């Protein structure tokens, strides 16, 4: 059964502009899908409806389990609990060392404290930052930044993970180590949902491939090319 199943999505913002016009997409458990197309298609309309920043004018749509046509204002945070999101422009608090970034984002959702040490330190070995468990963010290179803002998303075991363009100001060596990281999320069994415009990445790290353009699906393949010249 399917962790993410849109069906018949219609999203029309308050200008006039159908940014998504009749999208379905079902992503099972475990999946790692490349959601890829043309700046202005419809990517963050789409990636911002799986976690009810949009709400859908039309069609049906669960996430996580949630019925995200249904679901109650005051249980958007229990979604939320359950979808890490990596922001494009995502930034760690300033003022907080590597640690208390990551324990914040525990802490934030009601973790238990007795939990925060072992999964910190955990999800730092992950990233391979231990190292940097005192450091302010602003003493990290970006691709730490990066790797430390993947660690706050996914420190309390969500369902998915949504990642916008998490490479997209990295070099290519930086890059890969992103795509490293998440790729090992998945092998864990978290189901990933990235939006990119990296031809390189999409075609060398095979996935599944959802093109999109003027709102409309129009490719959904298996270990997919990039195929595009953008
Ligand atoms: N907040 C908004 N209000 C009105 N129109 C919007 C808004 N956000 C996006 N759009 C429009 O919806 C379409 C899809 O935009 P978007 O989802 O940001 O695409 P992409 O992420 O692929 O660049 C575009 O025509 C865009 O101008």
């Amino acid at each position: 059964m399917s962790i993410i199943e849109m069906r018949d999505v219609v999203k029309k913002y308050d200008n006039g502009t159908t940014a998504l016009r009749g999208v379905s997409v079902s992503v099972q458990p475990g999946e790692f899908a490349y959601i890829v197309g043309p700046s202005g298609a419809g990517k963050s309309t789409f990636i911002r409806s799986l976690y009810r920043e949009v709400k859908i004018d039309k069609g049906s749509l669960s996430v996580a389990g949630f019925n995200l046509v249904k679901i109650k204002k005051k249980d958007v945070p229990l979604l939320r609990r359950s979808v890490g999101v990596v922001f494009q422009d995502y930034k760690l608090l300033p003022k907080k060392t590597v640690y208390e970034n990551i324990a914040y984002a525990m802490e934030v959702i009601g973790e238990n404290r007795r939990n925060i040490k072992r999964r910190v330190m955990e999800v730092l070995d992950l990233v391979g930052l231990k190292h940097k468990v005192r450091s302010f963010p602003n003493e990290l290179s970006g691709g730490e930044q990066q790797r430390i803002a993947i660690a706050r998303a996914i420190v309390n075991n969500p369902k998915v993970l949504i990642a916008d363009e998490p490479t997209g100001n990295l070099d290519p060596d930086n890059s890969w180590e992103i795509m490293n990281l998440l790729e090992r999320i998945n092998l864990q069994g978290t189901t990933i949902l990235m939006a990119t415009h990296n031809s390189q990445i999409v075609n060398t790290l095979r996935h599944r491939v959802i093109a999109i353009e003027n709102g409309r699906v129009v490719r959904d393949e298996s270990k997919g090319e990039y195929g595009y010249d953008d």
